[PDB]
């Protein structure tokens, strides 16, 4: 019922389409896809995926301007400048901005200039753009927001349990490190890049790099403003990442008590968002998990009674994409966005 | 003495600079580097390399327009359009075209429009562009050629021993497959690309893809016109590749006889170009080899007395780059190019 | 109905169990599993698999001597010497020998000494052991065979279409190279090994190594005795391999004609064994395919009218395992083995 | 002058030999090598190494019982049981125990039973075995120790700067996570292992696993007893690892002040042990570094004025091996060990 447009049919754009496809009675209607590549690629790459496997659905090209998934035809256009997009003419309600190059107001605002009524950025927004994390602060969303951000994948993994730690133990200060799978923003082989570290061969190195995910947490949990920071360590895995959080808390506690608090929420307010795994698994076992964060209970540690360490898993592609769909659903539910 | 300009400071551009740097009494004088990135990257990536290791030389940035290697300053400019380059103003004799995007006459000819006297493409040339392979047909080079090609890496590996097989046994017809390391032209993760196979995650797949290296062989060895063809299989290794050649020959022979013929040439006319290894090594052992082709003698096979199979190694980055330097030296020796 | 025992619960043993599990009305009854590890590992590794994903079935440990899959309990023992196994006492009909260390008559014969009635080696047999390839020579199997071999994975991929090429064009001589995923027989990091090449880090090199798969083809297709040979090139992919066959044939032909011959058989006598793919896919797309060989039609080439080159894919773990189940079914059908 | 024997010619054994080889005026004389493999492997693997490259020295086999490096012959034996070793008969002073299977007193004591005067374990010792970390507590070593441990690689990376943080700021409590390269103790493909996580394919996963390196730190810095803990995250890189330490300190401070303290020591008491890097490098750039720990100054962070986070690099193979040589030198200097 909500006319949706996907801008940037990459890793997130395609995972988004597939997540949506598997949902029942969706309020969303994906009608257009805009990428710079062509219709043959959109169709081919949607069907075959080195990470998700072959898409269990009939995907084919429809003429020279559309693709069809199980019969449902989807228009495909190719305009590098968002202002030239036929959003107005098609009556596009919501644009899923996943190109990674229009994350600020002037850039994302271009979809509005093209006629779309609203924009949902699949990444942190730069400047003054409301950012939401489903299960943490989504309720503060209002239909008046013309441009919104669904934060980064690491923020969606961290925020959920950070919220629990803060509510139950009181976070004084903390730090975090994410051992993250590589992404398209890194180079296959040493090549130019503004980030001198992300410029080095991704599958051959442990690559330190910045992340705002920690500061970003404060955007959705204001009580943590100026209390967290961290970095990212990119490693040679194609998908699935893990966060390592260390915080000093006010209430003395111990590992199993902390784990118990997470199960409490995982069974209630954070059901579907946060999960707690008690099996000794490795990254690949968490591929395709719908939650945005899974605590590895056995790794939980507590030093000096108030220094808590939590290790949580997250499928940065699929889990995050379930959240974008989730946020899109909310936008659909708060009146024709 | 020959004023040289490098256009495209990528894998080949940087290996070129380092190969040149290690040569004694070079006729070449590298004075300019043009890439789209900046001076900080040029300096940083020249010094640190995930494949060659840290460059054993003092590399640093010089102001905002140059880098210096052991004191020798090198101008660094950044122009995406070759026609705007200061080749004429600087009096550039030879431009090493290694961007991979100006391989035809109109594109490479743009360096000429900018003032450079000659262009050496570090890849197969499209259209009517003389192509040479040092040790196979370099002697046919004339200073009149304004634009020349040094062929592809696979051609420089194949041509040398193909020439021996043809001279000694008479090649009737043949085919070839190169199990090739991935390159910057492939995608880190499934992403758009004109080649639907090269679009898939490079470090997760065996990726079939086209190669003209086989037909290209006929350009340097006319006697083989229409006698060879093949394909490339890209695999998850960052550097070093291997060719697998299968040919039906006129003179009946046997493996050790074929190997012997290769050592004959490797010790004479092809010394420095072709090598023959009798040790049971693996790809990484061939990293940084100066030759452009190394026969793995023990893998040589002969079926039905006339079907010869040869397996040869090659450092597609460094070995090929030694050849570009070699061809540049020839250009310097045939009068101020 | 056939009491089956799995000896060596490794890659093949576990894929075997899962292939079997997905079959309908199987004549096989897996009752025992013998590995050297324990019951916790058998259960854990059967459930979580870095290549197949999490097993969609209820797997758990049952006491200290068994595991259960969806309720069906399976005895688990741990004896390094096959002669001490309780095959006789349990009345084991067929032993699936997949340890890789009992491939000759004296070694595999030990299961017989322990009481098992028959042994099916999941690899080439050394010495005088009947070897079969489903779809090529299975019909020559007789219940009198006490020890049989299902050949190697590469043989099961090659034999099927080799048979077609021979029947329709007449193979004079040929050679082959398989660009193969690494296996447990290779070392993670340079370490001792009888094979000086398989001793080198598997995920960092292209590793040449021997293969009898070519000569082995003659065992199942006697008409090809002494007409084929080849080698293996191990590369950094965890599963799925590809064969590259080059043969000189008697009848002149051309690529599309050869492809057509393969579709003829793929639709008839080799249905379920051989498949022909016309899409430009990469290795990961062939993961979990039930056939044992898939021709990449677009890569097919023909030089000098009689030199045919065919490129075929194969899931060396899963596809091969479907064949072991298949051969086990045949053994069950030819009287209580 | 000190007769040294290497037991276990694996990654550490071979790096040890090469580190030693590059030292000047060494007090050590390596005369025997005992591994289970053969003389051909010892020679071959010492010469060709997927991580260090080809050994720049003349290595060859000498008969069927020795290898020679640049002329120096070294006896090679093969006994799986240390008690059968000819240590006494050869008059072996010190045995470098690097097999990873004799880390407790009864197991390592077997070399003593064979006649060796002393044993140096290239890993944490289990039970009551003095453990030393060069640059932290080596001075407490006495010749009376018959069996000693050089700790783990992570301990040698952590202890050095931990000592500085404690001396200058007072460590109250802390935790640590090492994003570690995989090692021979992990499986190439999902296979049985006592550790259910280390049993999963190493090059395909981020693998959590235990480490005593944190508790081990207290062995060499008693002041930190019961103040630290942590875990290891194994990732798909063949060599070089990184430690992430988070501690609450007594004296309020800030990042650059902490970095300054490290340079103070790196220029004095810890020169050659601890280094401080100010360049934005990635793991591969730290390959072959002789120090055992290199602080990445730009990643240093301080939260709430007393929570310090330090990121340090370390070549777990080569850097650690320089330390074993170093500890061996000390043993040689404290009288004929
Ligand atoms: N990969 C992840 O795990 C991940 C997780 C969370 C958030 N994100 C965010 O999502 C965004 C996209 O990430 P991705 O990994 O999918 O990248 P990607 O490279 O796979 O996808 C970007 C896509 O946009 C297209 N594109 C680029 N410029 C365009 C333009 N001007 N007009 C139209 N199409 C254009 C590309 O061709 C490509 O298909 C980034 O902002 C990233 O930070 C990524
Ligand atoms: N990598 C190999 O093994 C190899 C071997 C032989 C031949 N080649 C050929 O060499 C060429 C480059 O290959 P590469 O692997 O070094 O690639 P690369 O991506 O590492 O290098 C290309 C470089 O050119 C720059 N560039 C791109 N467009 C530009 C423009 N318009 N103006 C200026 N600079 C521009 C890029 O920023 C980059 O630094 C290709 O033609 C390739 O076929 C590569
Ligand atoms: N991986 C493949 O693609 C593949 C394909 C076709 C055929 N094969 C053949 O299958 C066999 C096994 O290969 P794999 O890859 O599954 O190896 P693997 O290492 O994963 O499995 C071997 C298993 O046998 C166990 N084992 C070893 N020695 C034993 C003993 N004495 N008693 C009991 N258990 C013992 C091991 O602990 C392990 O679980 C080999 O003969 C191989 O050539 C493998
Ligand atoms: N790789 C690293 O980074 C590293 C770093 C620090 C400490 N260590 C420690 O060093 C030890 C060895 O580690 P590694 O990585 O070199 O392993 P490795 O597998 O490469 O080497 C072990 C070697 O010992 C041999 N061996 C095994 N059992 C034997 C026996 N009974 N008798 C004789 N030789 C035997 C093996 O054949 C092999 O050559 C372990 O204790 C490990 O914890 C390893």
């Amino acid at each position: 019922k909500l006319k949706v447009a996907i801008n940037g049919f990459g890793r997130i754009g395609r995972n988004f389409l597939r997540c949506w496809h598997g949902r029942k009675d969706s309020p969303l209607d994906v009608v257009v896809i805009n990428d710079t590549g062509g219709v043959k690629q959109a169709s081919h790459l949607l069907k075959y995926d080195s990470i998700l496997g072959t898409f269990d659905a009939d995907v084919k090209t429809a003429g020279d301007s559309a693709i069809s998934v199980d019969g449902k035809v989807i228009k495909v256009v190719s305009d590098r400048n968002p202002v030239n997009l036929p959003w107005g003419d098609m009556g596009i309600d919501l644009v899923i901005e996943g190109t990674g190059v229009f994350v600020d107001r002037d850039g994302a605002g271009k979809h509005l200039q093209a006629g779309a009524k609203k924009v949902l950025i699949t990444a942190p927004g730069k400047g003054d753009i409301p950012t939401y994390v489903v299960g943490v602060n989504e309720e503060g969303y209002t239909h008046a927001d013309t441009i919104i951000s669904n934060a980064s994948c690491t923020t969606n993994c961290l925020a959920p349990f950070v919220k629990v730690l803060d509510q139950k133990f009181g976070i004084i200060k903390g730090t975090m490190t994410t051992t993250h799978s590589y992404t398209g923003d890194q180079r296959l082989l040493d090549a130019s890049h503004r980030d001198l570290r992300r410029a080095r061969a991704a599958c051959l190195n442990i690559v330190p790099t910045s992340t705002g995910a920690a500061k970003a947490v404060a955007l959705v949990l204001p009580n943590l403003k100026g209390k967290l920071n961290g970095i990212a360590l990119r490693v040679p895995t194609p998908n699935v990442s893990v966060v390592d959080l260390v915080v000093q808390v006010s209430k003395k506690t111990f590992a199993e008590e902390v784990n118990a608090a997470f199960r409490e929420s995982a069974d209630n307010e954070l059901k579907g968002i946060l999960s707690v795994c008690d099996e000794p698994l490795v990254s690949i076992d968490f591929r395709c998990t719908d939650v945005s964060s899974t605590i590895d209970s056995s790794l939980t540690m507590v030093m000096g009674d108030d220094m808590v360490k939590v290790i949580a898993w997250y499928d940065n592609e699929w889990g995050y994409s379930q959240r974008v769909v989730d946020l899109a659903d909310i936008v659909a539910n708060k009146w024709q966005a």
